């Protein structure tokens, strides 16, 4: 396996399938400036004035700001699952797995990948929304009522720390691939094949980081630990979502996410 060619293929698949990259996000977040959403009035103005991928008339009828924000979060989550599915399938070895193992890997991997990619659009003060045309403040998200504020803040804590590693998109492409191709997922049929693919991706990641981050201390083992950390982040996330299902019975949960969280514990 030619690791340079492998890494380049997975980088190109990443650029092909994720419109918002860390490079683009950073060029916005550091200077057409985003519209800042920090309260009800600015959220309303942003719904009227910004271009959103999911049109608002498709979301459930507005009841309160915290639930509307949750629905916008769900929208973006589902859209990123679509992109991650196409990204994964752009990897030949992955598409060679039977479709049931592909689904198992995505089921248990997409939220780990999502929360790693989130750092790309985050800084300590907020995150980009609406394809970079809006910026929602972290203090506004903290202001939402429980339990919605509580499901947001841990992701910021993880993301700010993750951004201290200063990965670029070419690194992230391999890191995300390694998260999806994980031999540890429950119910996987061809564990040895998945473990073998994962191992090739990890070898490509170390090779790539050597070339791309020649001065970095311990970056490869630091990223292996981040993979473990993301497992814990998603465990806690799923536990919170299952609680929302029990205590917020009026709040809609997208059926795809329902399927994803079925049988998690
Ligand atoms: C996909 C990433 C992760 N998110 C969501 C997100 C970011 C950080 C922390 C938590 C988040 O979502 C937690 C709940 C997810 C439930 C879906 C589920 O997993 O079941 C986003 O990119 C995002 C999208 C839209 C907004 C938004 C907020 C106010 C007004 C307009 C838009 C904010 C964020
Ligand atoms: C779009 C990629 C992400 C797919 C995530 C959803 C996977 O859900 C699972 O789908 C299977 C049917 O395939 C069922 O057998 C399982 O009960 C269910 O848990
Ligand atoms: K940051």
């Amino acid at each position: 396996a030619d690791l340079k060619a492998f890494s380049k293929h997975i980088y190109n698949a990443y650029l092909k399938n994720f419109n918002m990259t860390k490079k683009k996000a950073r060029s916005i977040l550091t200077g057409t400036a985003p519209f800042v959403i920090h309260d009800i009035e600015t959220l309303w103005q942003a719904e009227k004035g910004l271009v959103w991928k999911q049109l608002v008339n498709g979301l459930p009828p507005y009841k309160e700001i915290s639930v509307h924000v949750f629905y916008r979060c769900q929208c973006t989550t589902v859209e990123t699952v679509r992109e991650l599915t196409e990204f994964a399938k752009s990897i030949p070895s992955f598409s060679s797995l039977f479709l049931n193992d592909q689904v198992t890997l995505l089921k248990y991997g997409v939220h780990e990948a999502i929360f790693a990619m989130l750092a790309s659009i985050v800084n300590k003060d907020g995150l980009l929304v609406a394809n970079g045309s809006g910026f929602v403040t972290r203090e506004f998200l903290r202001s939402l009522r429980k339990p919605f504020s509580d499901i947001i803040e841990p992701k910021f804590e993880f993301a700010v720390k993750f951004n201290a590693l200063e990965l670029d998109d070419s690194d992230l492409a391999l890191f995300i691939a390694a998260i999806i191709l994980c031999g540890d997922r429950p119910g996987l049929m061809n564990v040895p094949r998945v473990e073998a693919i994962q191992d090739t991706i990890l070898r490509a990641l170390e090779f790539h980081l050597q070339a791309n981050h020649p001065d970095a201390q311990y970056l490869f083992p630091k990223l292996l630990q981040k993979m473990a950390d993301l497992r814990q982040l998603v465990t806690e996330h799923a536990q919170m979502m299952q609680r929302i299902k029990k205590t917020e019975t009026e709040t809609s949960l997208h059926p795809l996410l329902q399927e994803i969280y079925k049988d998690m514990y």
